[PDB]
């Protein structure tokens, strides 16, 4: 009757894990371009897929529709992003996602630690940890069609843990969950997301959706 499934917990590189531990206990005012930095992501999984179904249209097998769509929950507390994208594999995950730090990391730490903001850091391809910025835990699924739907989740702390998904088939694109903190729960109204976005990602080629509850 029990379904075990596997599990496999990995560890964030070094600059990584010093990097979440300043985001997360430094206080930043412009936190807001978090989701800038994400809506960039998806739409850059979106653009790697339509640029696939150019010279293969069997990959929209999984599906034709490219958009993104929020789904801000109150009760969780929690604000989804998923995206139709290209989707990622379990190799890019572990070697080119939750792991992107490099020889030069150290000085955009210390110039966070000196007043720096996160819109210039991010800019190193580190955007996508800013998710830490509004959430103390986010869980990111994905599928890409060369591989199997996987699950990722990490509350920070070094390490992060990821499997193959037994929950429900994406098809194809990207699932990001971002447990919002306490002090950030303005970020689950329409009125906030909406503002951010317009502002932020007006100039987006592809369409987005805000499920509001």
């Amino acid at each position: 009757p029990m379904e075990e499934e596997e599990v496999e917990t990995f560890a964030f590189q070094a600059e990584i894990a010093q990097l979440m531990s300043l985001i997360i206990n430094t206080f930043y005012s412009n936190k807001e371009i978090f989701l800038r930095e994400l809506i960039s992501n998806s739409s850059d999984a979106l653009d790697k897929i339509r640029y696939e179904t150019l010279t293969d249209p069997s990959k929209l097998d999984s599906g034709k529709e490219l958009h993104i769509n929020l789904i801000p929950n109150k009760q969780d507390r929690t604000l989804t992003i998923v995206d139709t994208g290209i989707g990622m594999t379990k190799a890019d995950l572990i070697n080119n996602l939750g792991t992107i730090a490099k020889s030069g990391t150290k000085a955009f730490m210390e110039a966070l630690q000196a007043g720096a903001d996160i819109s210039m850091i991010g800019q190193f391809g580190v955007g996508f940890y800013s998710a830490y910025l509004v959430a103390e835990k986010v869980t990111v699924i994905t599928k890409h069609n060369d591989d199997e739907q996987y699950a990722w989740e990490s509350s920070a702390g070094g390490s992060f843990t990821v499997r193959t998904d037994t929950g429900e088939p994406m098809g194809r694109g990207t699932k990001v969950i971002l447990h919002l903190k306490e002090d950030q729960t303005e970020y689950l109204e329409e009125r906030r997301i909406k503002e951010i976005v317009k502002k932020h990602s007006q100039f987006i080629g592809y369409p987005i959706t805000l499920f509001v509850e």
